[PDB]
């Protein structure tokens, strides 16, 4: 890398890894749409493999972002409508409640106050449909945001009904293939579990668990050179040759509500750029207002994204005016702030 570049990584991630004791790290810096990448640590401690661009981590909750390009991707095709009620794909979902709730409030965490976690004892499609039958909303639809995996995740799955393709299947297809991403997984294949990077949690090694919507919701892992690649894609969707993902990726980058100063889009969320870096908790719900009709992809943006599971924590920004963009992937779940503070000091350096 250009000695700018090597120098500000370098300084501002190795204080990290020290600060957070972070046992392995891959960090994916993207200038003037070029990667350049670094890693250090270690992947797994107690077999002493190293962590290198190849190693696969859990992204979490930046697979919310892959959730909501394949949606984006769904509207483009004609397949759904941002519109739509959510029972014209699942008729079963009966109860009152459910009126007036619609695919774009369940992709925008706006349906009224559905929970963060889908409970351990949901399984079977049938729990599932129950679990939503019950659910009752605190608030109207379209008036408070709560971030949530019950949300965005029923919007994935529902999203590829019309397609016939499961949700990995789909996922695959239509946004991993034609990006060329080929070591991006929902499931990670036993070829691949070589570069499967362990997370750490109280010192114990970890990986994600099987639970309800958790390919919708957290469940992608990958490696350092396809999150660059994934960053390229989102900063320039033009250079895409498939048109209906190009057209979906600018959908999910579109501002749909604001909370104080940040942005809703499918899965990504915004900031105006430039943004105080100070301006970028178990539940915490905020009164949204409606974008009407909503922005299309700002280019003078912070798109980000944050994401974790038990073992891991990852982080994701870009600024399109700039073809400036990072990634961070680290197999221990530390906390936001951190990442955040981290990127801004890199970006802002090179930008
Ligand atoms: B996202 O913001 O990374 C989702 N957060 S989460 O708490 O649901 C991640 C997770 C998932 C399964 C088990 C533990 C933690």
């Amino acid at each position: 890398a250009p000695q700018q570049i090597n120098d500000i990584v370098h300084r501002t991630i190795t204080p990290l890894i020290e600060q957070q004791k972070i046992p392995g790290m891959a960090v994916a810096v993207i200038y003037q749409g070029k990667p350049y990448y670094f890693t250090w640590g270690y992947a797994d401690i107690a077999k002493k493999q190293p962590v290198t661009q190849q190693t696969l981590f859990e992204l979490g909750s930046v697979s919310k972002t892959f959730t909501g390009v394949l949606g984006g991707d769904a509207i483009a095709r004609g397949e759904i409508k941002l519109s739509d009620p959510t029972t014209k794909y699942w008729p079963e979902l009966t109860a009152k409640q459910w009126n007036g709730i619609t695919l774009l409030h369940l992709a925008t965490y706006t349906a009224g106050g559905l929970p963060l976690q889908v409970p351990d004892e949901v399984k079977s499609s049938s729990d599932l449909l129950r679990f939503y039958q019950n659910w009752q909303p605190a608030w109207a639809p379209g008036t408070q945001r709560l971030y949530a995996n019950s949300s965005i995740g029923l919007f994935g799955a529902l999203a590829v009904k019309p397609s016939g393709l499961s949700f990995e299947q789909a996922m695959q297809t239509r946004v991993f293939q034609p990006l060329k991403l080929n070591h991006t997984w929902i499931n990670v294949p036993p070829a691949e579990e070589k570069n499967y990077a362990w997370g750490y949690r109280e010192g114990k090694a970890v990986h994600v668990s099987p639970g309800a919507l958790d390919a919708e919701a957290y469940g992608v892992k990958s490696t350092i050179e396809d999150m660059a690649r994934w960053v390229q894609s989102n900063l320039k969707p033009l250079d895409i040759n498939e048109k209906t993902l190009q057209q979906g990726i600018q959908l999910a980058q579109s501002r749909y509500w604001q909370t104080g100063d940040m942005y809703q889009g499918l899965g990504w969320e915004m900031l105006d750029w430039p943004v105080n870096p100070d301006s970028i908790i178990a539940l915490a719900a905020r009164p949204v207002k409606a974008i009407t009709p909503p922005t299309p992809a700002v280019r003078a943006s912070w798109v980000h994204k944050t994401g974790a599971t038990g073992g891991f924590g990852s982080y994701v920004a870009f600024i399109p005016e700039k073809e400036l963009g990072i990634v961070m992937l680290a197999n221990k779940n530390y906390p936001n702030p951190a990442r955040v503070d981290a990127a801004w000091q890199i970006l802002n350096a090179l930008q």
